[PDB]
């Protein structure tokens, strides 16, 4: 097939500065930072992830996949640092993961945001489909927030979460772009319920039988039958019957044009999330700072 001509950028340790710890646990630690190239008069906000041969091999296989993608709704690797232990340098997504974002800002998330996020996630997934890349772990925890109006898909570096998996994936370990559609349906459910845990209290071993009986996730109170029907269609036993990601872009885009007709949220219209319109929306020198999406460009 087609040769992968993606460029792997090696970054010098001295070219980037760690500001603070964004999150630490199990794997290691993630830092908020700045990448100041050679003499380009630019400061790029970045996320830095930081010795056994097995772990080094796993982080490089991750880097390979992340460097092989370029889409506005997919998280891309900026580069790698080859210190004692390999460091991954990625674009900063200041608001963190979407799962935590909806749990923390539920009282200010209107129908427009929820529907636009569904479009954006479907666009990222459709791109991954065009690139023949099967995610295998799509969930609200693996969707990052650049701005409340711009989300990107991550953790496709694995390319088990039973409660997000399609029937074929649990029983036969079959992973396709249609099995990713099931996980998309569960992700949409997570957003529509403002970060509720799917099949909460129910053990993982029962999920297979539950799905075979015909039982699915409940209709979120804010969901019109129009939105819920789409989620239900993502959870058909027959994978070919499930919607394609390009159909999900169109369907959610139609709905995003008149959001209050498809999502019923009490307090909607008077709700607001941070945006560039806000005073001081963007710690040290905030001079010559530019986002990775506007720098160099592949
Ligand atoms: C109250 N909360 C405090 C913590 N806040 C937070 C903000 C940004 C990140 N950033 C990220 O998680 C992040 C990534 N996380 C996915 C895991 C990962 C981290 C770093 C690399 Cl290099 C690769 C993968 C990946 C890329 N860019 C990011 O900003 C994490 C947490 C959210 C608000």
């Amino acid at each position: 097939e087609a040769p992968n001509q993606a460029l792997l950028r090696i970054l010098k340790e001295t070219e980037f500065k760690k500001i603070k710890v964004l999150g630490s646990g199990a794997f290691g630690t993630v830092y908020k930072g700045l990448w100041i190239p050679e003499g380009e008069k630019v400061k790029i906000p970045v996320a830095i992830k930081e010795t056994s041969p097995k772990a080094n091999k796993e982080i490089l296989d991750e880097a390979y996949v992340m460097a092989s993608v370029d889409n506005p709704h997919v998280c891309r690797l900026l580069g790698i640092c080859l210190t004692s232990t390999v460091q991954l340098i990625m674009q900063l997504m200041p608001f963190g993961c979407l799962l935590d974002y909806v749990r923390e800002h539920k009282d200010n998330i209107g129908s427009q945001y929820l529907l636009n996020w569904c479009v954006q996630i479907a666009k990222g997934m459709n791109y991954l489909e065009d690139r023949r890349l099967v995610h295998r772990d799509l969930a609200a925890r693996n969707v990052l927030v650049k701005t409340p109006q711009h989300v990107k898909i991550t953790d496709f570096g694995r390319a088990v979460p039973i409660k997000w998996m399609a029937l074929e994936s649990i029983l036969h370990r079959i992973y396709t772009h249609q099995s990713d559609v099931w996980s998309y349906g569960v992700t949409v459910w997570e957003l529509m319920t403002f970060g509720s845990k799917p099949y909460d209290g129910i053990p993982a071993s029962e999920i297979s039988s539950i799905l075979e009986k015909g039982e699915r996730l409940p209709q979120p109170p804010i969901c019109t039958i129009d939105v819920y029907m789409i989620m239900v269609k993502c959870w058909m036993i027959d994978a070919d019957s499930r919607p394609k990601f390009r159909e999900l872009i169109i369907e959610f885009s139609k709905m995003a044009r008149d959001p209050q007709r498809y999502l019923v949220i009490q307090g909607d219209e008077r709700m607001h999330l941070p945006s560039p319109t806000d005073s001081n929306f963007y710690e040290e020198d905030m001079d010559d700072v530019v986002d990775a999406d506007e720098y160099l460009i592949p």
